[PDB]
């Protein structure tokens, strides 16, 4: 006897880790019945590929009407790219002041409507966005991107070094919610304060009804803290930007300006985190690809726009009809809430030609993972740095990646992607040496 082996019969496997997970991926099945899929329960985005249900849509029932799911209601469910680019635009005929997802709008409005810049329309949104945009410009942010691209840098050759790491919580987690609290002008010994208090504030399972409600509460009063010292010294970061703004003659209560903020720090997280893995992923799924960025092939510009068509982390967003409205023939009544499928849309082979391949190189790249028109995502530029300074690391210090467990899926009718990624990432040895020759 040299060399041991483990030995088995019919069975034998033991758990790793927390998860007893065996494979990489699984194939999951493709439905063919529209009626057969209830879009209200995250399950139905786990257990299909909806590839082809949506092009039976985008084909036969552009403007598909969902039936009403346990408590009431139905509604109309927009797949092609030109009609989700139109819907979006209209913010006169629709609204998403009652609320901009399934949730909110099935439940028949969102509690920070009128306030909250997502679930706002007409004069508030107007100057909402105005006094926002020079604190959004790539001016402003140029301080902002080049810390994200220090932060993701030093986070991916720590996790280069180490070899064996879990992407979304080592790496994937450490950009997002630092970098738009950063923004918003917090203090570094008041950011984990933030992370713990919003972490039970989002909570779930299973008195914890309260709880939550309690933790966001603390967040908005310590805001509003930070609001007082608006008159105390004005910093050019958004708090104060907001707190001595005036709109449109009147300044803002200190609600709004308070839940704006926090409206940040919710919209600024998950949704890059969920791109940032899911490129990883795709990656090791699409090796060309992956060699084409590492070996300098395809620019980083253009590798971000494909990574985010790709990704697609919101899958839809929302509106209500506030007049009649006529799409396609039929009839859209008021009170009716539609449903914009961003995921559908580009997946569109009316725009994308060949919509299922994934190229780092495609052009044009016009995709909608970011809104369109009014509500257009205020922090895409963002979301786009945070995308580009991933790729610019790991083209610089890894050669190459593996993943090494059973990823986990989020559960969500609305955003989509991965909670959990075990990957083995194999370093670029001498670049990491260069890395630490400069640094330390
Ligand atoms: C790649 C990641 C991101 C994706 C896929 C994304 C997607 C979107 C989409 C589709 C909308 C339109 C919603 C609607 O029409 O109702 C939106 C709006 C918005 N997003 Fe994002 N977003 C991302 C990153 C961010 C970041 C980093 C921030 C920073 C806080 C942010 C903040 C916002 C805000 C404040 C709005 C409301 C815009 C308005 O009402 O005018 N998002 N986002």
């Amino acid at each position: 006897g040299s060399s041991h082996h483990h030995h088995h019969h019919s069975s034998g496997l033991v758990p790793r880790g927390s998860h007893s997970g065996h494979m990489t991926a699984h194939t999951l099945p493709i439905p063919d019945d529209i009626s057969t899929i209830n879009l209200t329960d995250p399950r139905t985005y786990e257990v299909n590929d909806l590839s082809e249900y949506w092009r039976q849509l985008r084909t036969t029932r552009p403007l598909y009407w969902h039936p009403p799911v346990g408590d009431a209601p139905g509604f109309w469910v927009v797949s092609r790219y030109a009609d989700v680019m139109a819907l979006y635009k209209d913010n006169k005929k629709l609204t998403s002041e009652k609320g901009n997802v399934l949730v909110t709008l099935l439940a028949g409005g969102d509690s920070a409507a009128g306030k909250m810049l997502a679930v706002t329309d007409g004069a508030m949104h107007r100057g909402l966005r105005n006094v926002l945009l020079k604190s959004f410009s790539p001016q402003a942010l140029k301080p902002i991107v080049d810390q994200i691209r220090v932060n993701t840098t030093r986070l991916v050759v720590d996790a280069a070094r180490r070899g064996e790491c879990d992407f979304a919580a080592d790496v994937a987690e450490q950009i997002p919610l630092n970098t738009i609290s950063d923004l918003l002008g917090v203090p570094a010994a008041d950011r984990e304060f933030l992370l713990k208090l919003n972490k039970s504030a989002l909570s779930s399972e299973d008195q914890s009804a309260t709880d939550a409600w309690l933790a966001r509460n603390e967040i908005l009063l310590y805001f509003s803290e930070l609001v007082a010292e608006r008159r105390a010294k004005p910093t050019e970061d958004v708090i104060s930007v907001l707190a001595n703004s005036m709109v449109d003659g009147k300044p803002l209560t200190e609600e709004v300006i308070v839940l704006n903020c926090y409206s940040l720090i919710l919209g600024g997280d998950e949704t890059s985190r969920l791109s940032m893995i899911d490129s990883v992923q795709t990656f090791t799924q699409y090796p060309d690809q992956w060699e084409l960025l590492r070996d300098g092939k395809v620019t980083l510009e253009s590798a971000t726009e494909e990574v985010l068509r790709w990704a697609t982390p919101a899958m839809h967003f929302g509106r209500r009809a506030v007049t009649d409205m006529e799409l396609h023939g039929q009839v859209i009544a008021a009170g009716d809430v539609v449903t914009l499928w961003n995921n559908s849309a580009n997946r569109d082979e009316e725009v994308f030609a060949d919509p299922y391949a994934f190229d780092l190189n495609r052009s044009p790249n016009k995709h909608i993972t970011f809104g369109y028109g009014p509500h257009f995502c205020l922090g895409a530029y963002l979301g786009r740095a945070e995308v580009h300074a991933l790729l610019d690391a790991l083209r610089t210090y890894t050669t190459g990646f593996e993943i090494t467990g059973e990823p986990q899926r989020i559960h969500s009718n609305f955003l989509t992607g991965l909670s959990r990624l075990p990957v083995r990432i194999q370093p670029n040895e001498a670049a990491i040496a260069a890395y630490d020759s400069d640094n330390g």
